[PDB]
């Protein structure tokens, strides 16, 4: 019942699988106007791009295989982006992995298979969260 | 093993009962020498002070009876408080109320009886995700 500007709204898509991310993006785009961005990179990869992160209101990462150095990558990551808001998609809603994103500073996790009312009201929350980027 | 300037950081504890506030405070007041204020005020009365919001970089609130009208007022006030970091204080580490807290905009579930090092820990991860205030 809050709308917000799609279009003006930058999503990164990552994930390791070229079929996984395909997927992801598709989902994506059919959740609304949203401008998507994919890539394979991992997030300790892209960490190393700071001026090019910057670009990007949401970054929606496939958690395939939660590391602890993954997690680490992410918390220095939501660190130095404060307006990039991450997204966690995985197959495991346990207690744990959770909390892990959330100390990590994941905003919100999807369960995979991912399911389009469930992402439209994860993405209509991320929507609210966008602040001006310069 | 890495520092913030302890005192450069202001709390808002925030309970209904007085015995769980002045306890909190206290171990707050334990763990570092972190600026201190206290209320017993419920999240949807703490919004409507835009102003007084402003000067705070964490929120540490007690989640004694965890309501949708108070997820929803956490919500409201994560959303125009970007630079305040929300820390709930439960008694419950159940997935339903993390990933409710998460979409809320919560950064941290603590566990209640409340832990010294765990406490360290959480306002290290908070310090690391304070921003300048004007
Ligand atoms: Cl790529
Ligand atoms: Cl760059
Ligand atoms: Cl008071
Ligand atoms: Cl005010």
């Amino acid at each position: 019942e809050n709308l917000y500007f799609q279009g003006m709204i930058n999503i990164l898509v990552a994930s390791e699988d070229a079929s996984r991310l395909a997927h992801l993006a598709r989902l994506v785009g059919d959740a609304g106007r949203y401008r998507v961005t994919r890539t394979v990179g991992r997030a300790a990869q892209i960490v190393q791009r700071t001026d090019g992160l910057d670009a990007f209101d949401i970054l929606m990462i496939d958690g395939a295989a939660l590391d602890t150095a993954e997690l680490a990558a992410i918390e220095k990551l939501s660190r130095l982006h404060p307006g990039l808001t991450c997204l966690l998609v995985t197959t495991d809603a346990s207690s744990q992995t959770l909390l892990d994103a959330m100390r990590a500073g994941v905003r919100d996790v999807l369960r995979w298979p991912l399911e389009p009312r469930a992402l439209d009201d994860a993405l209509k929350r991320a929507a609210a969260q966008c602040a001006q980027r310069d």
